[PDB]
């Protein structure tokens, strides 16, 4: 029998070695086999391959407790999903702008670099080793495993219609909120006050309103009594907060926000630009760049930079 050595891997960092029937396809040896990417589990092992490194499925308990250790998921599909997205974005091009990994347009991709874009003008730690190694590789400026795995862990595929706010929403899961608190109260005439505290992801995110200080005043909310109430924000403990809503027309202000994404389309297709407040504004659109002094356009989310905020209303 004709054999090479080959290395199997469900986290690129620890390997398993392999003798493989070169007279075989790798998925009638390993199941679904992956090398960088491609799908070569219907090809048969050719010389070049050897000392090469595949991923696998998690198909034993070894491969499932690294599988689990590294991405924090026991998805059977991940691994999968995973090497096919990777299969397009190792493909996509990454440019540097303003001093930030963007994504130059490929594959419908817009909001997965208005994304990325944000995570690095925000302070965020991953949980999971797959993250954080490969952000720290994204923030370089070689980003395709990371935006593979946003892809995976969205469940999203690559040319799929993606939303800024649950992506983001997916990533702060996965990262280390613990410290963040927010307490918020709301006041109806009929029923009075009640105070509520959120933690974690709940305590950066908000839906319903794009101005921070518009949510520090107090946004009109619906009463179960009926009555229109108050909700504003008592206490704030995070080192930034994220502000959603419906794409709608609105002004951003030099200095006072962080990053913001604006959204130009409908519920079925649409694209997403960037905006970044530094000494001036500038609009990232993947590989483009505009500036401006002013700036509106149809904005669905703003981040703004926050540390410690206690309310003054009495
Ligand atoms: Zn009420």
């Amino acid at each position: 029998v004709r054999t090479i050595k080959v290395f199997t891997t469900v986290d690129n960092i620890n390997l398993h070695t392999q003798v493989v029937d070169m007279s075989m396809t790798y998925g009638q040896q390993f199941g679904p086999t992956y090398l960088d990417g491609a799908d070569v589990t219907k090809i048969k092992p050719h010389n070049s391959h050897e000392g090469k490194t595949f991923y696998v499925l998690p198909n034993d308990d070894t491969l499932r407790v690294e599988a689990f250790e590294y991405y924090h998921t026991t998805d059977p599909s991940f691994l999968g999903r995973y090497m096919s997205a990777l299969n397009h974005t190792k493909k996509w091009k990454y440019p540097q702008v303003n001093g930030l990994t963007s994504i130059k347009w490929a594959d419908n991709n817009s909001y997965l670099a208005t994304a990325l874009l944000t995570l690095q003008q925000i302070e965020l730690k991953f949980n999971p080793p797959a993250l954080q190694d490969a952000y720290y590789r994204a923030r370089a400026g070689e980003a395709a495993n990371f935006c593979a795995l946003i892809l995976a862990y969205c469940n999203k595929t690559v040319g799929e219609l993606g939303d800024v706010r649950e992506t983001m929403s997916y990533l702060f899961q996965h990262a280390n909120l613990d410290s963040c608190k927010r307490v918020l109260n709301v006041v109806c005439k009929t029923c009075g006050q009640q105070q509520t505290t959120l933690k974690g992801v709940e305590a950066v995110m908000y839906m319903g309103t794009l101005s921070y200080e518009q949510f520090k005043k107090g946004v009109q909310i619906p009463c179960t009594c009926g009555k229109q109430a108050t909700k504003y924000l008592v206490q704030q403990e995070s080192p930034f907060v994220m502000m959603s809503a419906p794409p709608a027309q609105y002004e951003l202000k030099h200095g006072t926000f962080t990053c913001a994404s604006e959204y130009t389309g409908n519920y079925q297709c649409g694209h997403y630009k960037h905006i970044t407040s530094k000494e001036t504004l500038y609009c990232i659109d993947g590989a483009l760049l505009t500036k401006s002094s002013e700036y509106k356009g149809p904005i669905t989310d703003v981040f703004y930079k926050e540390n410690s905020y206690t309310t003054t209303i009495k």
